[PDB]
């Protein structure tokens, strides 16, 4: 039908506008601390202490399948690359302390995604 593929097409202009969000929100981690997923060969006890670990890669693999239908999934996986940071890790740390420079400066950039998002339909 011409009703889904307007709809795919929809879901097509919100995919390029949050690999673009993605590639904004990335830049704010120069570090590349949150670029992979925690590796349980070197945190063999993660999946004990966080129950759905996110990071940008993955991130990026469901972004590529079209796998967000909204900016509200996108931001609920960005926060929780945030939260199981400073969850897992103490306030003394490098880690923590990258994960709220993420979140102050990520948030900037989320303030306008949401009107942009709002604002093109």
């Amino acid at each position: 039908s011409m009703e889904q593929v307007a709809m795919e097409l929809r879901l097509t202009e919100l995919t390029r506008l949050l690999r673009s969000v993605l590639d904004q929100l990335q830049d704010k981690d120069p570090a590349r601390i949150f670029a992979q997923p925690v590796s349980l060969k070197e945190v063999p006890d993660y999946l004990d202490h966080i129950k759905h670990p996110m990071d940008f890669a993955t991130m990026r693999k469901r972004l590529e399948a079209q796998g967000y239908k909204n900016l509200h999934e996108f931001e609920e996986d960005f926060d929780l690359i945030i939260d199981n940071c400073m969850k897992y890790n103490a306030r003394d740390t490098v880690f923590y302390r990258a994960a709220v420079r993420l979140r102050d400066q990520g948030g900037v950039v989320l303030r306008q995604a949401r009107r942009e998002v709002d604002s093109i339909g």
